[PDB]
């Protein structure tokens, strides 16, 4: 879209931030704008948990206390973007962000508020390549296993995750049963995290639009 | 029980080694006797893939070439001990070994040869604590989910894995559906690897008995 639909979206999420709460925050241009609105009410927020280095440092600057996951038993909400989202509110995530961090913070939060522009909604997950984080000694193993499942895995070379794992971006899948494929990939030895958020998906999906931001609760 | 028994199981495994092959080798006292056996055949095999730092050293001193998992497309056999093993040949492993390492070599290998003394076979898995490797930031969350599954997770403090992950040793479970439980744990965000070898269990079980090795196939 334009930076303004993203921004319309990001600011519409501020309405789920209640007083005295600790806010799950994700990462991305759309969440950027959400962090901008969150700063306008820093005084009635206990603080935040972020799955992103950029967001954390931005929350800090704004004087928002940062929590770690092990300090909390739950989050009320986690606000975050998606790579793709289907009509069942299942998503591909982690293409351009810390996949493992996201999926953990999302797991701990009660409500997932997905904030997105017009380009993320799809009927069938998979045109956007699915990321899988992989123990490096297992990389060729996992790739073979992803092939068998009807993917074409491409090793994201020259980079690792903060933990030192590698990433395979899997192309060419027609992910008609995301919950199944999550299970299948999660069961391959050497898999760390898969970027299918199917068992746990979006709860509220906010889309940026020319005029304003449509909310699907 | 006795090392004589462990020794008996270890040497009994030599029989499964093909001239010219690259052998999957595991860890432990029983495995060391197998490494002894492999030695008497050094100049005749191609090399070994090891799941163990101590086993790697031992193979090297026999002049056996070390291959990494990324270097092979498969392994013929993987010979390894287990912490517990049921009548369905499903195993708890990783208790005092490189959990993730073992599960990956085990996945890549065609036949898993489990060498044990009399003390490893159990009726129901779970008296020995189930090791789960966990992303640090996920530890409390994953612990809370394992409790929901009927376990009492105990954080193995002072140590991390190679990967820099932590270990939860999970006591108190009656693991009467190992395939199911491995599915449930594998699907908790923040889990890296669980010490249930259930979907891929042992193909051959060698037990050292008071009356020689005994082979269950
Ligand atoms: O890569 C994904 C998560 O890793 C997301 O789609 C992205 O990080 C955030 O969305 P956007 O930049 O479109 O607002
Ligand atoms: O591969 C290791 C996993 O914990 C162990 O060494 C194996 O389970 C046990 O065999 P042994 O009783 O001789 O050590």
């Amino acid at each position: 879209t334009q930076d303004e639909m993203k921004k319309a979206a990001g600011w519409a999420a501020l309405k789920y931030v209640e007083k005295g709460s600790i806010v799950g925050v994700g990462t991305g241009s759309t969440v950027n704008h959400f962090i901008d609105a969150l700063g306008t009410m820093s005084e009635e927020i206990k603080g935040a948990v972020s799955s992103s280095v950029a967001s954390t440092e931005k929350l800090e600057a704004l004087g928002i206390k940062i929590f770690d996951c092990n300090e909390v038993a739950s989050l009320d909400i986690y606000v975050d973007g998606a790579d793709e989202i289907n009509a069942d509110r299942e998503m591909i995530k982690g293409g351009g962000a810390a996949l493992t961090r996201e999926k953990i913070v999302a797991a701990i939060a009660d409500k997932f508020i997905c904030i997105v522009d017009g380009t993320k909604a799809v009927d069938v997950l998979g045109t956007f390549p699915l990321p899988v984080e992989v123990i490096p000694m297992a990389r060729s193993y996992v790739a073979r296993q992803l092939v068998k499942l009807g993917g074409d895995p491409c090793y994201r070379e020259g980079v690792i995750t903060d933990n030192g794992n590698v990433i395979l971006d899997v192309y060419g899948m027609k992910i008609t049963n995301p919950k199944q494929l999550e299970d299948q990939i999660n069961a391959i030895p050497g898999v760390v995290t898969v970027g299918l958020f199917a068992h746990r998906g979006a709860d509220v999906v906010i889309t940026g639009t020319p005029e304003g931001a449509k909310i699907e609760e």
